[PDB]
């Protein structure tokens, strides 16, 4: 009776009503049928990601069983799926593993009735070129009763075909899609009912769709139908719990606080519709960041045509920061990424000063088969492939070969890019930001903070004379960058303090640093310069302030409640009398 | 009832005040309840490091189980806890555990409330396998029965979870983080009194507090737990003995005694001169390696945030030295790791120059750092390093966060990372003077983002590039050389002094110190002209001891009366 | 036994571990050709010398044969009979009696199995201390094979004498190389 311990009965948990309802895989239940009904190498195969619900498909094939709307030779038919981790962990001797697997297939040609397998993961089956795999569902397969229903990841499937030919000629193939958003929120539906007894809770209808829907967006390593469902049946446990601790499983509320344990999200004010009218990135970006504001506001209308749903769905907002160095370029671009895709992280720096005709698209996407590295995507794709609400950010996009250029305009229309691999992306959901600093030596005239079209027509003018026009052409829009008042670098000095005094985790320590005028005017007149950005502040702050704190630490000169020293250079006080 | 042996009612255990309170916690443990509470992926499984506070995680379950602070669909349950000790101690022969197992999941799984068992070692299912492999869990599981809290570390979770994916649908990733020192040392505290009369010696209440604050200061590697707890009972016990020998009260100071022999390394001897080394680490490390003004104090201020707690505290100090060859490179590692750890060997080294993935992952992720936990980490071409180097060192970089063995974090933060490249001698080797000078500078940082991406650059508490090594830096390595080489003689008989040191000096500036080879060519210099010379002089038994040097032109070594 | 030279903390954490209460079970572990023996037979000197805690004062120690199972397993199972035998005595009323087993991975068994009742309920309740010691190697090897075992026993790392402790230890065993050797 090997079965009964290497395999789970699934007809008989199906008799007994333990298996989930299943949604959506008529076709695939059909076909893992109409492979079984056939006489020769009845095996049929599960191709697909592991989440998808392939065991549903197994799931319902015992239902149709259990309920005889099985083809006739099947009608009598017992399914068992077996566990291979099982038959060979803790295996270790010649022949252990190999007398359990045999034990089972004799169980299943020794009489009785047709007993078809499920297999958790048949490309596990491959072996050292079969060898160390001996028989295991070798050439019994092909005739001698024995079907056996694989399942695999796609990739694997493709090596254990490669690496065996005779597997090919035993399997048929069936390939099995993840549902969408819509039909995995049709599957929540259909297992609604079972959550709701389980937990014993209400759940919304809306909840479902609106787990669906973050599962898509913000757990993306899961399978629809594997995130979806465990945003549903975490909500409920959360509810089930929390509420007898001392039944409103509430689409809002409890899917989005599952959803911020599961994703590390805080459960924030940004509702969709604050985040397509981007109002918070006005009123946000203008609190993080300096300078002329309106610059955002030509951003936010980029993105918000996208985030309407009319933009071409391929066509990837973008702009060309244009503007003065020192005004906090890739302080804007991350701050955008921020807000705009709720992480900093989801910025990607790629450096266009480094791409010379010879090499500089591999460089980008990567070398092909065969050349130097395969780390494919060298900057772009290896990271894009992750993260598909990322941002690209291109550094001195003027000097990139134009061949780069030219891929990355191709990038921004119809904008798929694939790898040196041949391995295609898609940035349909990424924002771009190239960037350029052309026009700061006009911008440098320092006529005002704000950018008159006395220097915004020789900016934009350079820009225009530099690249070819197509390239502007082909981005949503050039928003210009202006120059920082003085009570600009006032605000980012604020800011920058207040970063140390987060840095200090250790907040048995902090500054109240005194000389908040005199030591911030030392700090801000040596930061405040186009050509210099918070450059020169954070470099005060780590020396200045943070390596002469580090020696008054060690001499016990300060202990907390921190103040500054200023002679104008700059060190701090001592506060203990060296103690 | 087998389970009247082999299951201990954990609940029962906490109603009646046989376990702990533990930290607040309790947090983590509202998540397992959650899992619990599930119907798919049902069974938490509790994944940490040692010192995880598994069996606390588990006490305290236990104790919301007496407040029955649980979902309806737990409520009323109970929570035993396998005794797999005695279960397969008890195994006289084959079939043995194997029945008393199986009978006890199938009395648990039946009439007794609803039972939860707690299953320490769950990695035993890859052990106990076989049949087990299913047994333990799965045809209970497949009833929707014998709901569980596995618990085990990350290195064994991942075994299972790769050996068998089963695991990913019917258990949870129930990660345990480390506790903070303040909840550590209520741990201390709440055990303080077990403490006390297990040894007959009070703990000083700030006894307590720096066990924590050793532990993890000197284990980065294990959690407080286990550590702090450790050198409280060590220390403890350190004074019943002291007092066997000959108030009975561990001090702060006990255990920091306790802990300088325990490993040898003087944990907290944090004498004032050990701060005020660091004050002057440019000054003494001008004399370890020489000058090197500008590279000596980017390690020096480094070392001083780290060590004050200003560094930003997910960087351990780090740095990625430039320069040619017989820039020091090498010698401030090592003088570093001298001056701060009081052992040049304090430090790790590392084949970067050497690494592929497929074995890199074996080559780098190992124990060296449990040994030296505090070392300055020395990794030699980490330009040319297999990108897997790379990503670990990324994973190093922040908070010291290595991925060893099967899964193990390190988090070295108080380990010192040094790695090597030799990219920015593109444009250090423009020997600009002395000095790096203006342009060259920038170069070389062109030069550095030719392999490290800012994912390096911004973690890395500082890029350091070394000078040329200067004339004036010669005339002061001369003089270190000279006394090495009377050092190197492990043989007593070769002792020699050095007539004209000063012309010696000279020539080895002069004649020796290439511009482009740093020091190289003093090393080379004076095996060339003295010690090539005096091998012959002595197989020639002209000299014997306390010989000395002349210099003419052309080094010129004394003779000494026939050998004695 | 050879008079144990220069390892003085090694031997007093030894006595320690035996003094605390969790894993109070201490094994030497280190480099082969390091002096680990040398540090517990210097515990046992230091019992008789009467320079212990008193906890082990008048103390008796012992090293255990490979012999208590392989004195036969003609009798299935008399392995069992044989160390349990010898388990009991050990903790058998007569004074504290520490055990001493040199190269515990031999305690491993065949995988488990044959390890039958090695230390398993004694470990369990903190009885029969036993001094071990090994291989770091084998220790790795002990911490997979068994687990229980790394988790009851105090890990002691004993490190390589300098050289010029080295020439103490050749200094104080002189005399017995002198006297042999004439
Ligand atoms: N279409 C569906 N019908 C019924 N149940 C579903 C469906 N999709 C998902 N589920 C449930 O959610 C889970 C999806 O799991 P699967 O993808 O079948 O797991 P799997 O097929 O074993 O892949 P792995 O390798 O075990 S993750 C199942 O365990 C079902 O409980
Ligand atoms: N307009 C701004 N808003 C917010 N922060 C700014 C602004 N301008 C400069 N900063 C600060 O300057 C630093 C960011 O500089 P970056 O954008 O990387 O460099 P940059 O300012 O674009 O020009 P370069 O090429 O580095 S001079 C941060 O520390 C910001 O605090
Ligand atoms: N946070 C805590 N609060 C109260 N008691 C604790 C706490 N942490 C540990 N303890 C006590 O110390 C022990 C916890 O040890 P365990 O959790 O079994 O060891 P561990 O942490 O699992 O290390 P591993 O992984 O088994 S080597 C128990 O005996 C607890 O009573
Ligand atoms: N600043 C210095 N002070 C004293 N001795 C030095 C100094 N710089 C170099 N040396 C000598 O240079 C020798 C070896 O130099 P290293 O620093 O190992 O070479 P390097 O610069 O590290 O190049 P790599 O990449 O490590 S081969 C040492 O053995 C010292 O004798
Ligand atoms: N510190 C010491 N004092 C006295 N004798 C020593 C010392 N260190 C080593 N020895 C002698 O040198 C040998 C080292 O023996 P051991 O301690 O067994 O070696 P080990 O470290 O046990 O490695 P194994 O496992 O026994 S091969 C012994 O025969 C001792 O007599």
């Amino acid at each position: 009776e090997y079965l009964s311990k290497y395999a789970i009965d699934m007809t008989e948990q199906a008799r007994q009503g333990k298996l989930d309802p299943v949604i959506g895989r008529e076709e695939e239940i059909r076909s893992t049928i109409r492979v079984l009904a056939r006489r020769i190498k009845s095996n049929p195969c599960l191709i697909g990601e592991p989440g998808i619900g392939k065991t549903a498909i197994i799931e319902g094939v015992a239902q149709r069983i259990i309920d005889d709307d099985v083809p006739t030779i099947l009608q009598g038919a017992k399914l068992f799926s077996l566990d291979l981790a099982a038959l060979t962990a803790g295996a270790k001797y010649k022949g252990d593993f190999e007398e359990r697997f045999k034990g089972v297939l004799k169980e299943i040609e020794e009489s009785k009735t047709l007993i078809v397998l499920f297999i958790d993961e048949i490309h596990m089956l491959m072996g050292n070129g079969k060898d160390d795999a001996a028989n295991i569902l070798k050439p019994a397969l092909s005739r001698g009763q024995l079907k056996v229903i694989g399942a695999t990841t796609n990739n694997e499937y493709r090596s254990i075909v490669e690496k065996d030919g005779a597997f090919e000629r035993r399997f048929q193939k069936i390939e099995v899609a993840e549902p969408s958003v819509r039909q995995t929120v049709a599957i929540l539906r259909g297992l609604q009912p079972k959550y709701e007894i389980h937990h014993g809770v209400r759940i919304l209808d809306s909840a479902l769709v609106t787990a669906a829907q973050l599962a898509k967006r913000y757990l993306p390593y899961r399978r629809l139908p594997d995130s979806a469902l465990d945003l549903v049946d975490i909500s409920c446990a959360g509810v089930a719990v929390a509420r007898d601790s001392k039944q409103n499983v509430v689409d809002s509320d409890t899917i989005s606080e599952t959803a911020a344990r599961l994703t590390g999200i805080p459960v924030k004010k940004l509702s969709e519709s604050e985040n397509e009218k981007l109002i918070h990135m006005e009123r946000d970006l203008s609190s993080e960041v300096v300078g002329q504001m309106d610059a955002i506001k030509a951003v936010s209308n980029a993105v918000r045509l996208s985030r309407s749903g009319l933009a071409n769905p391929r066509q990837p907002a973008s702009f060309l920061f244009l503007g003065l160095s020192g005004s906090g370029k890739t302080e804007l671009a991350k701050k955008v990424a921020g807000f705009l895709f709720n992480d900093e992280d989801m910025m990607i720096r790629v450096d266009c000063s480094e791409l010379s005709e010879k090499y500089a698209v591999s460089k980008l996407l990567g070398t092909t088969a065969g050349y130097v590295g395969y780390d494919e995507g060298g900057f772009l794709t290896n990271q894009l492939q992750y993260k598909p609400y990322s941002v690209l950010l291109f550094d001195e996009v003027e000097k990139a070969h134009p061949d780069v250029l030219t891929v990355m305009l191709q990038m921004l229309d119809d904008g798929r890019i694939t790898s040196g691999q041949g391995k295609t992306i898609d940035c349909s959901n990424c924002i771009v930001i190239m960037t350029s600093n052309l026009g700061a030596e006009f911008i440098n005239s320092q006529q005002g903070s704000k950018i008159q079209e006395s220097t915004k027509n020789l900016v934009m003018g350079a820009v225009r004379q530099h690249f070819r026009p197509e390239f502007l052409n082909r981005i949503s829009s050039i928003v210009i960058f202006n120059k920082l008042s003085r009570k600009a670098i006032h605000k980012i000095v604020d800011i920058r303090l207040k970063e140390i005094e987060e840095r200090f985790e250790q907040n048995d320590k902090h500054y109240k640093l005194n000389l908040t005028q005199e030591a911030k005017d030392f700090l801000a007149k040596y930061g405040y310069s186009d050509d210099m950005g918070a450059r020169p502040l954070n470099r005060l702050i780590q020396n200045e302030i943070l390596n002469k704190l580090a020696l008054r630490i060690l001499k016990n000169e300060i202990k907390d409640k921190e103040t500054v020293n200023v002679v104008l250079e700059e060190c701090l006080e001592v506060l203990p009398n060296h103690e």
